[PDB]
Formats: structure tokens, C-alpha cells, sequence
């Protein structure tokens, strides 16, 4: 539904057509003006960051691994003549409907009982899957992927490609697939019985040289080198695959460019009448095209184990029944063509549709990780009380859209209960602790994160035991529009610190939230905190990120009694445009103000500039 | 995007449709009338300024790096041709005061005695007939037969460019494309090799109207305003700005002609820009000087031009400096105490200064500059009358020739009924 | 004053000029001013009782 996904956009962002992608890694963000102010009682200290960049780092590798599982049939397409007035085949139209056409006189009584079973098989949603992959293998495909690479690297801690995906060798996207061909017979309109567990398909005059080697690799295994997120590993859709055209199919060409993968595409949904298994395949691709790089070292724990991508069986009996199909289809909704005219017009659109998702995914994931179990709405029962229809399995796409309906605070609505794609609420829901592994920098790892061992020299590969799950993404895109206290993505906010003259600047924070805008207002200002627990005696550092620059309280990587003892005589400046702390007396107040803002892109430390219409 | 870019002008200043750029430096200002008044203890004392030139300078000199694309290197492409007898000296001066200096030699290293025609020799991309019935390049619509001249100019646009003297206008952009593909339904002809200035107009006037890439144009017009001029800083300091090298296609409407019919999606005021352009080419001259100003003022406190106007649009730098005084190290913060006339040392900038004042957007709101028209300094009060813009090139007056430019505009609605806001 | 010129403030009036140099030494600070025609020197610590 392209609907639905472009009102996550900001209001500010102008979208343009072409994005000449040329790197596996993208800083999305915003550019906006910070009034930053700090009062006391000898005076007020006045700063300003004319252009501060917050940023969300998105990569194009992610381990995913696909299954074919059974799913609902999609009726639209289909005449309506046959339907009756609920919305369900009424067999008898059917056998009336076959007797006057264009059909073998010998063939009705023996087709019309295979009916019952084959007019049921309407799910192209796997074939248009594979084919939207294909098209941007060969558009984005001198990106690059090195072995020994740098996943994460915040200072103290570094997490390299070579420990997440063993079994990965360095190659382009290009040369990472090595597709074999599938048969593409040409469906005899003389077969005695229809051939059962073989798909058949309808298509508009004679099939290309090129359509050939295009379905003939789109109904293949996907085995790949390099861990891509738009070339993950996905089983044999089929076998052979047989083509109701009466002209006759060309053998295959051998080559393809990305613009002969478009009209393949818009063949194949105008001859089937297949609009509605397009837009399940939009939203699918719309999860699983770009994965986000972690926030913090210890956010990794939500890509060490692969993902299951829930992929329909390809099922389809358009061509043993030409008659059913023709000019006035069988619809729901009025608004069914939408989503394939969208992509169509602008393909690279896909992009930022993508980055909303799961962005508006894993924020949402990061305060839900955060309930105990004891409670009515928690992490087991949070997709049932949301989802009012009738789906065969909460999984899928069905979890992704109710965390943008919570997110957003709208109601999403869907034709078709379909349940496919990727499932995101995997390590959350097993809750058990996470091993991730890390290589050490520094000789000071273990106070900050924690560690398995307490001494560790340099170049040692260490693990790291993750129980809670903190928040991968920071809110950008959605800053603002439905603000929590965690996060405290405010346009205005303020803090007092309340201090003695007797106390030789040393502060005990009671409280954990107004700690944690505190440590957050400090970093905006460019300041170096260390904070050290009084009850455990563990330390936390306010510079955690070089993405976003806020603290989040998920950064502690301890959940007991708080009473954190700040020292603000050890405050270090670091950054450049910042306001000094030098010897503070009496009651603190610090407060900032966003202004205005300017969507801004960032590849290979260089602008990334939209072009086109 | 005209009508943003001609609101910034002054009011008094209505400028004509062409001006003969003849130098690599262009100086832009206002003769206007000051009456002083002072009073304090002593007694009071009248006077009165009759004729203060107040000007900033900006050049063609700028060191950048790089089917909006398209549009951007054709207009490149147009400008090079009618200015191309400018002339950068390696050994002539970028900054003079009287104790300090900056050569081109500096700030502009790798850098050769060329003019702008003899900077670029650019290849041409092959330029290939799409032919209809066949089932990474771009393919474009085009009307009748293509010119032996539109071939050259679409070869070369699309080529890389490797300048050797450092222009504006002729910065290094990487290879565009390899191939572009035409569907024209007349066969192509052969590259000639040459084409006029006027040629280049004829090309863009018929890849727009083909193609309907009207806000494409739009974006390019905008892009070109930024690079066309830099500044020539104001002191020796602001020269921090331009150290380190700021950084600056696919279509399917050849293939499917179908999608591209007579009823085009589309503001009502889509087709502004490039109506403005065609008719007065000379004009974006103004509205770069406009934009450049409005953002290098404002960076001293690129759409800084909103917090200028205030209006709703839709480490420690090293300096390399050249000493002409021996009393030098006293004014500059150089890093060398002693020095002699001819030593080339270097100085240190921690906070940058303004590179321009205002001069085209002076007292449309005034911070504290101090750019008022009348004001009481507390005992001096002023009052400024009688503007009149003035141009220099190379110390003597450069005048405007041509007619004058009538107002070409398009209201909101054409037939349109209700405002679907979107 | 305005950040172009790095510190360096002339007194064209010379009351205010009388004004700045006392409030600067209730403030505790020692400032040392230099004429610009004849070549002298001023300093406000000139006094050890007012």
C-alpha cells in the first residue's frame, strides 16, 4: 500500500524521483538550529549550533533466510458474474460461465470438476517478490561488500562483518547471485486433464526473449556469497511454470537490464488482473530492503540469529480457465490499481518508503521491550487485541503494520488479511540472554560494558551478555508527531539540577529521568560526563552514539536502585560549538529550542543530493 | 525558481536584459547621500556626504568538485561559449589590503595561465538512434530530426569535465553517462565537432518541451545560482571559507512515449522559470549575486535566505598569506614574530568573519551590521537618501545595454476550481 | 565593538570613556589604555583608597 506508507514522511521532506545510490551504507537525517542555554546564579551562559545533524545509519546486509509457508487465496481478479451476492465462488455460475465460451466441448465436464480444488490457487505474491528483487539487483549492482570491514566501532568496543555472517566471501551485488533457469513451457490449449501442483499463467500476445530469462530466474533458488538484504536465500518456487500464449514463447536470451524486468512486471498484473498480490509484494520488499546499523555495541543482539521471511507458495490457474478472466474484474476496494501505478511512475521511491517502516519498527520495539510481563498489553499479547480481522497466523506483515499503528496513532486497513514477510519479533519474545561477540580496543572494556571477562588486553575477540534490549534507531522521520518521556524527542524542554555552595560540585541523582535529560542537554552543549553508580560501582559515559547525540537510559546496561554520583569538576569540552561549564555554583537550569528543519543525506562522508522531477 | 530568486533585488534596482562580462571580477554597490548631525558637550557641527560608494566584489574563481544532472551541464555549456575571453594570471592577486597579501599561486595550487574557452577540451559520449520495436542508459524524446549541432552539444554535456584553470563555471564533474539513447522518430545525423552559443539555447528549448521537464530545469536553474560566482573576501581572514574544495540521470520516457501525453501532472506556476530564462539568459547574473550574498551575510551571525528576508520559501584554519610590510605580526596573528618583506608565512583564524556585508538586502531587518537608514548612536544621528546602483569591471564603469525587462508571471489559478492543498 | 575587530576598542568620546575605566575597577580588573596622537599611557589603578 503505498498510501499508508507515504504519510509517515515528514511534512518538510520533498521527495524527488531518481536517488543515484553508489554506496551500501546511508546517514538519513535532518539539519535544524539548537538555541542551547545554561542559568545560573553568577549569570547565563547563551549558545547556538546553526546546523546540528541528527542521523540514523542504514546499511544494505541483513541475514535473512526464506520458507514456503501455506497462505489465503486473494478473489480479486476474477469475474464478478460468477460471485454471488456475500462474496464467495457460487459453483454452478462457474460450470455455466465454462459452457458458453471459446472452450473444447470434450474438456467442460472433466474441467469443471477440477474446479472445485484449482479456482482456489490465486497467490502470485512469491513470483512478483522475486521479480521487484531482480530489478534492483541490476539497477543498484556495483555496490560493495569487504570481509574484514568495520559493522559497528564506538571507541571502546568494535563488532567487524567477518563475526556476524561466517561463510561470507567479499564480492559486488552483481557477481554475489549466479541464478539457474527454470522451465517455461507453453501450455497446450488440447490437455485432456489439467496438471495440478504446476502453476499457469495468462500473458498479452507473444512472451520476449527477455520475459523468458526473466520468469525463467525469478521462479529459481537464490544462493548467495555475499549477506545482501535484496539477494537473501529463498527456496525453488517451482519447477516449470506453463504460459497460456497463443503466439509462441521465445527461447531464452541470456541477458537483462532493469527496464526490461519493468515490462515483464506490467504484462503479467494486467493480464492476470493481479493488483492486489502486487501491493502484498510491495510492503513485503518495503520490511526487507535495507536492516539498521545498532545504535549502541550491545544493540546488535536483534541480528545474530536470521530472521524467517514467510514466502506463499506459488499457486496459480488462470490458464486452464481463460473465460473467468476479462474486463470487469471482482474488487473490494475502489482504490485496488493505486499501488502499482505509484511504483511504476517513481520505482526509487521504494527507498524512503522503506526507511519509514523500520524506523516506525524498532522505535516502537525499544519502548515495548521495556513492560513487564504482569500486565494486560505486554510482549506476548500486544498483535492480538490490535488486529480486528480474521488472518491465519499473527505473522509477517501483520506485526510490522500494527507497531507503525501504535507508532503513528492512526488505523491501518488492509482488502485482504494476507500474513507474509519478514518477522521482526524473534529475539524479544524467547527472552533469554544474548551472546554477541566484540573486539576489544582499549584495556578499560569491561567497567563501561558487560563483559565475560574482567581483564582483557587489546585485539582480544570477548563476548558481551545482552538481557533487555535497547532501542537500535533513534525517532527522526517521526520526530515529534507522537512524543513519549523516553525518548524525549521534544521541540522545547529544561532541567534544574539543584546544588548547595557546601556540596565542591559532587550532585547524587534520586531521580532517573530528569538523570537521563541531564546526561542528554550536556552532550548538545559538546561536554564529556562520566557518571559512576554509588550501590553497584559501575560507570556510564553520556558519549555513547555518533549518530543522533542524545542519552537514553537503556545506556546504564544495568536495571537496580538509582544513585549516581556526577563529579563537574572532571566536565571535558570535546565537541566544537559549545557553551563552558567552568566552576558552577548554586542552582543549574539548562534548556535548548529546535527551530526549523532541512531534510539532508549523507554517503561515503559526502552529500548525497536527490535529482529528477 | 525566478520569482524567489528577483524578489531579493532591491526595489529602486530594475536591471536590463544583457550585460558584456569582459573580466574575472565584477565590483556592485550603491552611490547614496548621507546628512550627519553632532552634538555633545562642547556644541553641536552639521555636515553632509554628497556622493559614498559602498560595494562588495565577487569573482568567477572557485575551487568545487562534483535530469537535473542533464540541464546543469548544458547551461554550463551555454555560458562558457558567450563568456568564454576571461583571463586567469597565476601570479595576479586574490586579496590586497597594504600589510598582508594572497597570490593564486596560493589557495589554487595545480593550476595553469588559461582562458575560459581554452580550459576544457571535452569528449563526446556516442549519441545512439533507439529504433521502435526492441523489448543503465537513459533514453529521451526529442522533436523531428536531431541537428548536426544538437548532437555535439548532448555528447559533450554528458562527457567528463577536467578543467586546468579553476572556473566557476567549468569545476570537475564526473561521467554522467556512457551511452544516451534518442527517440526520434527522423534518424540522427553526425557530430560536426563546432556550435555557437545561440545553438545551445535551440537544444534546451526542444529537450524540455519534448521530455515535459519543466521543474527539472527549475532545480538546475537553482543549482547553477549557488556555483556561477564566489566571493572575494572582505579581509584577509574570511579567505578560511574557500580553502578546502566544496562539493556540488535516468529517464524511460524513450521507451515508453506512451506515459508522456497531453495532459501533463503538475503548482500552476511550473513553467516560470524556464519562460524567464529564455527570454533574458543575462538576468541569473543578478540572482547569483542575490543568493550567494544572502548566505555568506547570514553565515556571519542554502534556502539562510529564509532567516535573511524572513519569509516562508517552498579547528584553526591555516591562511597562507604573503608579507608587503615588516610591521606585519603586530595586526595579523601570524605564527613567525619576525619577519621581511617578500617571506611567505602563514596566519591563524578560529572564529570566521563575515566574507560579505549587506548590500542588495541592506535594511529589509536590521540586527545590531547596524545597516539602518536612519539611527541615533548615543550623540550621531543619520539619515541615507538618493540610491543608485553602480557596477565596476577592471576600474572603470560597466554599463547595462539591451532594453528593458518586462514582467513575465502566471497566477495561481488557470481553470482550476478548488485549492487541493496536498 | 563587533567580532571583526579582535578586542581592540577606540574611545572617540571621552566621557564614557572615563565611565568604562572606573566600572572596570570596582570590577577588580586592570586595564591599560594607550593614546593614539601622542603616544602616552593610562592605567585606572592610579588610587589605593576611593
Amino acid at each position: 500500500m503505498s498510501s499508508l506508507l507515504n504519510s509517515l514522511l515528514p511534512e518538510y521532506f520533498k521527495p524527488k524521483t531518481n536517488l543515484n545510490i553508489n554506496s551500501s551504507r546511508v546517514q538519513y537525517g535532518f539539519n535544524a538550529r539548537i538555541d542551547m542555554q545554561y542559568e545560573d546564579d553568577s549569570g547565563t551562559r547563551k549558545g547556538s549550533r546553526p546546523n546540528a545533524f541528527m542521523s540514523n545509519t542504514v546499511a544494505f546486509i541483513g541475514n535473512y533466510e526464506g520458507i514456503i509457508v501455506d497462505d489465503i487465496p486473494i478473489l480479486d481478479g476474477l469475474r464478478a458474474d460468477i460471485f454471488d451476492t456475500h462474496g464467495d465462488l457460487d459453483m454452478g455460475l462457474v460450470e455455466d460461465a465454462l459452457s458458453k465460451s471459446t472452450m473444447i466441448r470434450r474438456n467442460v465436464p472433466t474441467y469443471t470438476a477440477y474446479a472445485s480444488e484449482l479456482l482456489y490457487k490465486r497467490n502470485l505474491t512469491s513470483l512478483f517478490y522475486n521479480m521487484l528483487r531482480l530489478y534492483y539487483i541490476k539497477k543498484w549492482g556495483s555496490i560493495k561488500y569487504e570481509k574484514d570491514a568495520i559493522f559497528y566501532d564506538n571507541g571502546h568496543a568494535c563488532l567487524l562483518n567477518r563475526q556476524l555472517f561466517p561463510k561470507s566471501r567479499d564480492a559486488s551485488l552483481e557477481s554475489s547471485l549466479s541464478l539457474p533457469e527454470a522451465e517455461i513451457a507453453m501450455l497446450d490449449p488440447g490437455l485432456e486433464f489439467p496438471e495440478e501442483d504446476v502453476p499457469a499463467i495468462l500473458w498479452h500476445g507473444r512472451v520476449s526473449s527477455r520475459a523468458t530469462c526473466i520468469l525463467g530466474q525469478a521462479c529459481s533458488e537464490f544462493a548467495p556469497l555475499a549477506p545482501f538484504s535484496i539477494a537473501h536465500y529463498s527456496p525453488q518456487l517451482t519447477r516449470k511454470l506453463f504460459v497460456n500464449a497463443p503466439a509462441g514463447i521465445e527461447p531464452s536470451s541470456g541477458r537483462y537490464t532493469h527496464e526490461d524486468v519493468k515490462d515483464a512486471i506490467t504484462i503479467l498484473v494486467s493480464a492476470n488482473q493481479a493488483y492486489t498480490d502486487f501491493e502484498a509484494a510491495y510492503l513485503m520488499l518495503a520490511q526487507t530492503l535495507v536492516s539498521p546499523v545498532p545504535r549502541t555495541a550491545e544493540a546488535s543482539a536483534w541480528f545474530i540469529n536470521a530472521g524467517m521471511v514467510n514466502m506463499p507458495t506459488l499457486s496459480c490457474a488462470n490458464g486452464y480457465y481463460p473465460a473467468l478472466t476479462n474486463v470487469n474484474p471482482y474488487h473490494r476496494l475502489d482504490t485496488w490499481k493505486d499501488t502499482l501505478n505509484h511504483w511504476v511512475a517513481y520505482p526509487d521511491m521504494l527507498f524512503y518508503h522503506s526507511v519509514a517502516m523500520i524506523e516506525s519498527c524498532y522505535v516502537e520495539l525499544g519502548n515495548v521491550a521495556r513492560v513487564s510481563d504482569s500486565d494486560a498489553i505486554n510482549k506476548y499479547t500486544f498483535t492480538e487485541l490490535s488486529v480486528q480481522g480474521r488472518p491465519v497466523m499473527n505473522r509477517g506483515i501483520i506485526v510490522d503494520l500494527t507497531l507503525v499503528a501504535m507508532r503513528t496513532g492512526r488505523e491501518i486497513s488492509l482488502p485482504y488479511p494476507v500474513s507474509c514477510g519478514l518477522t521482526r519479533t524473534d529475539a524479544l519474545l524467547q527472552g533469554t540472554e544474548i551472546h554477541v561477540p566484540v573486539v576489544v580496543k582499549d584495556i578499560d572494556m569491561p567497567q563501561y560494558y558487560n563483559a565475560i571477562d574482567k581483564d582483557v588486553i587489546e585485539g582480544q575477540e570477548t563476548v558481551i551478555k545482552v538481557k533487555q534490549l535497547p532501542p537500535a534507531m533513534y525517532p527522526i522521520y517521526t520526530y515529534g508527531i507522537n512524543t513519549t518521556e523516553f525518548y524525549s524527542d521534544h521541540f522545547e524542554d529544561q532541567v534544574q539540577v539543584e546544588m548547595a555552595p557546601i556540596d565542591n560540585g559532587k550532585a547524587v541523582f534520586n531521580d532517573a529521568r530528569k538523570f537521563s535529560k541531564f546526561m542528554s542537554i550536556m552532550r548538545m552543549m559538546g561536554n564529556d560526563v562520566t557518571a559512576t553508580d554509588l550501590v553497584t560501582g559501575r560507570k556510564v559515559s553520556n558519549w555513547a552514539d555518533n549518530s543522533s547525540g542524545r542519552f537514553l537510559y537503556t545506556d546504564v546496561k544495568y536495571e537496580g536502585q538509582t544513585a549516581f554520583l556526577v563529579d563537574m569538576d572532571t566536565v571535558k569540552a570535546r565537541d566544537h560549538c559549545w557553551v563552558s561549564i567552568v566552576d558552577p555554583n548554586g542552582t543549574m537550569n539548562l534548556s535548548y529550542k529546535m527551530t526549523n528543519f532541512r531534510a539532508a543525506m549523507f554517503s561515503r562522508n559526502k552529500p548525497l543530493y536527490m535529482t529528477g522531477g
